[PDB]
């Protein structure tokens, strides 16, 4: 801030000044009669300004005075001023100052090192601070962050540095006193720490703190941690403050003498999308699945990553590993850690996320009512990410979440929980974007829609399900010879149809027509608000069949809902007619997808997930590097 | 948006084409093979563009059609597409075509007609919506949007305006349906009103509505209102749509065709400040209060005001007229309305902004727990804004909020309830600034300053209480003869004291510099926060002394705290030392302010007010006239 002293002949005035602050002079409000000017003489540590020697007396003159390093004793600065005039002997005022340096201190500069507001973008400013969700203690089941204690020094790692940092005469605390504060509305937000071994000193039950400080130098560490992610109720800012009282007077209340802040952002939850490097993979084992489970175990050792497996004793025979959690990450300059998001789907595999997922250096965090009131549109299966992308100038580094909604609401429609919604939308980074998926029965975006590493162009391609590039290649094997041809050739307990009986079935043609339709509205939505163009779309061939509530499934298993492990995909195995010793589906993939240097594996769901209404990518999950891209660099 | 259609020698294609609205083309997916090239011939009222005569038939090469005018009768706009080789002979692909007209209107313009998102400024766009918090209704004692019905025509002049405007072909609606919608999220927030007489189509009980619309030329009026203020859980946008959907398939579930928005803005509540012109007076008539309430009804006439007082069967004693309300505003183009924010204080002046002030075109809003949980500081002489200013570069032409708080949170300190501070900011365009009043017994900031107009300069000055500026006055009077002359001239029941004895008095002299330094704090604070400079601020002459926990009082009667009514203003009554005929007092502040054009009117407030802890200020209220100056053309 800046202060004002007003100075009196009368007597001498004594006050501190806290260095890197304006100290003005008022001069004339008590400047003696006779008098018509003035001078002013200095101890070497001061310096003086004056703007608008000696000067007239006129108010409108200003003085300012800097203090260049801390005072070794009280008073050891001296201002002298001095009164006179035409036949008048000068009159002197005193003013006697210390000078202190208070410096509260945190990584301002986002570089992982220390030593006003928050702002966005490469050339902003302000601290990050990190939600200390995941349980770096080896014991209970609790987060780090719901005590009051710090119970490892690991856990130290997650969490912001900030260090006071006093220069002052020695007997400065004396007659002064430093407390150190966060508003009420963010107490439940934040714990501070001060290290010693390490005690909290503000928190939710506690929003302000005197502290212990000695006279001299003295350096102070602080330990800090976010409780809450950015949410409809909170932005992401924290502010504390230190403030200094003057207690000199033992009758009367303390007086503020000096205040600054640091202002914290908390860490957003963040995705990553396909197109992000893997590390590792999950899934379930249940009845029969054995074959299932192995094509994947070959797929991940490819693709170099860890595997991990819920046995079918904690799963409750919950198969979608898929729907109940989303991996992301947190991210700050000292630490990056990731992060689940568990869906409050609460099936099956409910207990997984809290006890198997979370843990050292695995973040835990979820949302919505967790004993009802939810859809099918809270799995997270209708949950994706882009990715990166510009539109139309606006960068999107991190890409854009995706998920699906109804096109409008109705007694019948079905939407994701609007705690979820609001949760994605109040990270800010990823910029939600909603699209139509309420036509499926189960309702999903990845039942439609996948995205996979390209060498060229942007980095990627969407892929999207398209019964009009079924049609299309099962019209041409017809008018080739082919006509007699068997889908569903390789099952038995199954009825196989001939590409004749398929082209020529006006039902079939209808159902699809409506599903084109509604998929087209996703492709141009996609198109505005990821800026794709056609060259960044590839449609995979795909039968739809409307059943249920007019709802559509997948009439062989759903290609499109595939594993993308880097340039390794694990693609259901769509079983279509066998010409010339392959099936025509997986020849047509693998023409569209090889020259992008993807390897497609196809491997079979059958009986497992396709009849329960789910395919490969519905029955696993993957965690994924992080973006290098930083998110404070980004201008939402 | 932009659709894409598909064209096919297979058989002709049928599809609807919104005005303004970018339809493209897809030739090639299903381009027959023999084929090399293609040509396009369409009807009159469709132009066709294309990028990247005749052309190769090659997919990056771009078809766009637009429609002229909207279509008579169902496919009454063809295209066709031929296609050709070196030895083929032309195919030709039919598309038919149906133009029509959607087009849902506001006024987004902000002028009180009517024939994307919001943006704040005087370039931006988007329409505007009133809270319905008045009572047009002279029946009940309920807000009009507390139901789900229009019961006066004048309601209809607090409401925007929403026009559809459709044009098809006669029988357009026979396979088509519009329905108009409003997100979950958000239906909570806004009714609309199908005007025919008015009927509720979308409000909290209703998300969406099909509507009944005429084939041909038709436009619909609906009738909007909000129901909720700006809010730190609603930014204040609420979006409404339209969408086309294809009901043409009996067996079929509805396809999305088309979708347009409207997005409007909720009016934020608006204070006005002192230096805006008065317009009606209110305050209590008690106990002996006669006298102060004529001084009042002169100063009043003078003023050009109405004046409303609430006689004491209402009061039950409470005369704090200040503290229970502040009448603030809410502006749209089409309609502008005052609105009284009650405070949840919650004293016998209660039922006053409920019954009294709250009726035809004068709103109400209320915060915080009606029945508990309260402080002193969240009574409304804690509540006042600035004037406009400007803050190095930064324009605030509604002036700023300015409330009290404490300097930190301790087990003794207070704070306005933070529903109270939430809703302020909230508003966004009067930023709220704190300031430290919790050193004061009450805690109000109308205890140390108040603004008034001023022909120079700003067009105001700040006035602070000052200790200082008693000090000098009284030291200058005994230097110049007048150390005998007694304070309190004028009151029995009242212990008299002298010039000397004030002066000489020790205690008080360090009293009166606790505040003085309370008082300075705050000063820098409102330097740094409405830019001011020392010549914008008037230090008024007042004494205080500490009391009960060391808070602060007014030693005599605390003259910051006046009625200002345009250049009049209400000035409580000294009773100062009564030297050379006056009381040097009133004439200290008189030579202050006279020459800013300003008339003091001194009024005796003694044992009525200020023996109960607050002037004339506190005992009154004022409605003014809203700022000339547009909010929406502000950007916060
Ligand atoms: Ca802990
Ligand atoms: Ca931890
Ligand atoms: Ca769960
Ligand atoms: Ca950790
Ligand atoms: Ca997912
Ligand atoms: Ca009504
Ligand atoms: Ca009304
Ligand atoms: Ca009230
Ligand atoms: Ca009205
Ligand atoms: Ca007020």
């Amino acid at each position: 801030q800046g202060t004002l002293i007003r100075v009196t002949p009368e007597q001498p005035t004594h006050a501190v000044c806290v260095l890197g602050t304006l100290t003005q002079l008022d001069i004339c409000s008590s400047a003696p009669e006779d008098c018509t000017s003035f001078s002013i003489n200095a101890s070497p540590g001061v310096v003086v300004d004056i703007a608008h020697s000696t000067w007239p007396l006129d108010p409108g003159v200003e003085v300012t005075l800097t203090m260049k390093a801390a005072s070794g004793s009280t008073g050891d600065q001296k201002v002298q001023i001095s009164y006179y005039g035409p036949k008048t002997p000068p009159v002197k005022a005193l003013l006697y100052l210390t000078a202190v340096e208070i410096s509260l201190c945190a990584d301002i500069t986002r570089t992982g090192k220390v030593k006003r507001t928050w702002t966005w973008g490469p050339c902003g400013q302000g601290a990050i601070l990190l939600v200390n969700c995941d349980r770096d203690n080896l014991e209970s089941s609790a987060m780090d962050c719901e005590d009051d204690e710090v119970l490892d020094s690991e856990d130290l790692q997650d969490m912001s540095l900030m260090t006071l940092s006093t220069k002052t005469p020695k007997d400065f605390f004396t007659n002064h006193t430093l407390v150190l504060h966060v508003a009420r509305s963010e107490m439940d937000k934040v714990r501070v720490f001060q290290a010693t071994k390490c005690s909290v000193v503000l928190g939710p039950k506690w929003p302000s703190h005197y502290l212990m400080v000695p006279g001299g130098k003295h350096n102070m560490d602080f330990y800090v941690e976010a409780l809450a992610f950015p949410d409809t109720d909170f932005p992401g800012l924290i502010t504390l403050t230190i403030s200094l009282l003057d207690t000199s007077n033992l009758e009367l209340p303390e007086a503020v003498v000096f205040q600054d802040s640091v202002v914290f952002r908390v860490a957003p939850w963040i995705m990553t999308p396909n197109t992000q490097p893997p590390q590792e993979v999950y899934a379930c084992s249940i009845f029969e699945n054995e074959d299932f489970l192995k094509s994947v175990t070959t797929l991940a050792m490819k693709a170099k990553c860890k595997l991990t497996i819920c046995p079918e004793e904690e799963n409750m025979d919950d198969q979608w590993m898929q729907d109940e959690m989303e991996i992301g990450y947190i991210q700050a300059p000292h630490k990056t850690l990731p992060v689940v998001f568990d869906s409050p789907r609460n099936r099956g595999l409910k207990e997984f996320p809290i006890k198997r997922v979370m843990g050292p250096d695995f973040g835990y965090v979820t949302r919505g009512p967790q004993t009802g009131g939810i859809s099918g549109l809270d799995s997270f299966g209708n949950l994706e990410v882009s990715p990166p992308v510009t539109v139309r100038g606006k960068e999107y580094p991190l890409g854009r979440i995706l998920f699906g909604d109804s096109c409008y609401p109705s007694n019948d429609s079905r939407q994701m929980h609007q705690a979820l919604q609001d949760f994605l939308s109040a990270q800010q980074v990823q910029a939600p974007v909603k699209l139509y998926s309420d036509w499926l029965s189960v309702g999903h975006v990845d039942e439609f829609l996948s995205f996979v590493p390209a060498p060229d162009r942007k980095g990627f391609r969407l892929l999207l399900a398209s019964p009009r590039s079924c049609y299309k290649l099962f019209q041409e094997q017809q008018n080739e010879g082919h006509g007699e041809a068997l889908l569903f050739e390789g099952i038995k307990k199954k009825k196989q149809q001939k590409i004749k009986n398929i082209l020529s079935n006006k039902t079939l043609r209808e159902h699809n027509s409506f599903v084109e339709r509604c998929i087209d509205w996703n492709r141009e939505l996609l198109k505005r608000e990821l800026g794709l163009a056609e060259s960044d779309i590839i449609d995979i061939p795909q039968l739809f069949k409307l059943k249920e509530f007019s709802k559509a499934e997948a009439f062989f298993p759903n290609m499109v809902n595939m594993l993308v492990l880097g340039k390794h995909l694990g693609i259901p195995k769509p079983f279509g007619p066998v010409i010339n010793g392959r099936c025509c589906l997986e020849e047509k993939v693998c023409s569209l997808l090889e020259p992008l240097g993807l390897q497609c594996t196809f491997i079979n769901d059958f009986f497992t997930y396709h009849i329960r209404h789910g395919e490969v990518h519905c029955g696993t999950n993957v965690r994924r590097k992080p973006f290098s891209f930083k998110w404070w660099n980004m201008v939402p």
